[PDB]
């Protein structure tokens, strides 16, 4: 099996209180005299509980170098984040054997081929990466790795998530909002889309996480490190619309469909139940869990699927409030908190769990 | 080890003749009444040794980008559901009983193409997908590797590869509007004469498509002795050549000529150390499959390796027939190869990075 051995995260410079986005919103709603109800921002910017979130894209351009920015963003935060690993694990690039990203930034090349001309891997480095996985990724980076290191159990692989979601503030944000309450006297349907943007607008944030998980017969790969025995994946038939990014002329939209928390319980129960029972254990038997904060509906949903004590998912609830949702990163984030500041019991068990497009999700049973 | 047991292919409806499609992009020259010699079209559609096209998507004088967008979704979808379905039909292998689906493609999709066909074939709902981006031509070859890695530890399990291109999205308004934008801004600044070459280059040289692979772990049924092997592969990244291919964002392809000169960098490095853990000099090599990002990078595979000029003429008649269908190409190649002993061959591409891949089989 595939142990964790370390965890390490980087965030951008400007940190901004979550009333200050919502004054920087309403803004924009007032200075193009867009006629929608201001407190209709507030609302859904303080009902998501996020007191505040980083952004790397500034709050004060052309969708070019829009992007340009956010993949040097991009870059820089994945370059310091897996330095800080290497570092703190002591293990030097060259020994590196796999370098595994997962990012909606737009790279061609990747991201993790770009970070060999900052860092010195090897140049014969193996790289894994994926894209079209949103929110999921973090998990589902880990479970891909965890597949990976089973046959290269001699092995030490990294896995970065990066995302800026603050590039939909340099704005595909404004211009679709001014369209469409352009068109809500027109057509009243559209409130329902302006809802959501504004949602998207009161959720997402910018960040990255990376974690360095190593094979059984690695030198690193000692007791009391958490181990991956399992991991599965699970995709929503017919779900498809209800999440994901869509690219737009002027940038993206985030799709994330009201319906999404319902959509979810048609996979939760038969994903984990499923993969906790072909291991012979049951999910009351976790000590911890590690979920991806949808949001508090979806971290709801999941209490009330599973019959949790509403202690058991604070760290969702915590981590949202502390950076917003930070998108595939966010797990990886909670799994370094996890590991920096909390105690686990030895032998304990322990489930990664995270949702987004497709409509999928992916869980991932842990051991200390 | 890991067995390629079969391959797909699958096209959109319009196949273009490089002559019609030369005379489309003379079209909008003249009709913008832009400056430039429109006998370089000719010269670099003629150049490429491309002699028809397929586009999915029409044939210009454009729509909306997120509305192009969506048909080159809808037409991946398409295209990569056709192939899947012929090579599940071909192998007598039901959907249920694939274990992992792994996609490379350019087009844009969150959630990713494989997600989105789990709807449209009866995957199991736990399939386990491995959806790659960032890797351009390259990904074909790049996806093989990582599904060999993937059922070195799953040796009884089935694993599909798909790769699908849709270069005409390019077509739909982005190469206009920059061509437009360069010459018309090229008086100013005669620096930006290179930059008008390399578009007509991406507009003479890639194309659509699909293929699809099915591979098997050594305790599948299907690992059968006719089929190659996947014995080994290796990649390799050339330090600081990022800015010379890749695809920028509509799009820009960006493929600029130091990339022939900057593949000698790797090519040699990699191919020469895959063969020599493995036991084996280039020249026994029974076969080769040479992604054909151009003659240009066919004649330097040639030259660098010292090979017989028919080694590697599966590459050019493939470029000849479908032109650069990007990681889809060697799919397609490979294809040609298994439906056209103790023999060894590799499978070699190179990409964004600039990166390489080489694969060793054995027959």
């Amino acid at each position: 099996m595939t142990y964790i051995v370390s965890t390490s995260t980087a965030f951008p410079e400007n940190y901004y209180p979550q009333t200050v986005l919502a004054a920087a919103l309403r803004r924009f709603f007032t200075v193009m005299e867009l006629d929608f109800d201001l407190e209709q921002i507030d609302r859904f910017f303080t009902n998501v509980k996020i007191d505040g979130r980083y952004f790397a894209l500034p709050l004060d351009p052309t969708w070019g170098v829009s992007i340009s920015r956010g993949l040097e963003n991009s870059l820089n935060l994945a370059e310091t984040a897996i330095t800080k690993l290497l570092e703190k694990t002591n293990v030097q690039p060259q020994d590196i054997s796999l370098l595994a990203s997962v990012s909606m930034t737009p790279a061609i090349p990747s991201l993790d081929g770009r970070l060999m001309n900052r860092i010195p891997f090897s140049s014969t480095l193996k790289r894994l990466p994926m894209n079209g996985v949103g929110c999921m990724g973090g998990a589902f980076g880990i479970s891909r790795v965890a597949d990976y290191l089973k046959a290269h159990p001699k092995e030490a692989a990294i896995l970065f998530a990066v995302e800026i979601s603050s590039a939909l503030w340099q704005g595909s944000l404004q211009a679709n909002l001014t369209s469409l309450i352009r068109r809500l006297p027109e057509n009243p349907s559209l409130y329902s889309e302006i809802i959501m943007d504004i949602i998207t607008a009161a959720l997402f944030a910018d960040g990255c996480g990376a974690v360095l998980m190593v094979g059984k017969e690695h030198p690193l790969a000692k007791s009391g490190l958490p181990q991956v025995i399992d991991n599965r994946s699970f995709l929503v038939p017919n779900t498809v619309e209800l999440m994901g990014l869509d690219v737009v002329d002027n940038g993206f939209r985030n799709i994330l469909r009201p319906e999404v928390s319902d959509a979810l319980k048609q996979g939760l129960r038969p994903l984990i139940n499923g993969l906790l029972a072909d291991n012979n254990i049951e999910s009351e038997n976790l000590y911890r869990w590690i979920v991806h904060p949808g949001g508090p509906k979806v971290i709801d949903t999941v209490e009330a699927e599973f019959g949790l004590d509403s202690q058991t998912l604070q760290l969702s609830r915590d981590t949202l409030a502390e950076v917003g949702n930070i998108s595939s990163a966010t797990v990886l984030y909670m799994l370094d908190k996890v590991l920096s500041e909390e105690q686990s019991p030895p032998d304990s068990y322990g489930l990664i769990v995270a949702m987004g497009p497709g409509l999928a999700q992916e869980a991932i049973l842990l051991k200390w």
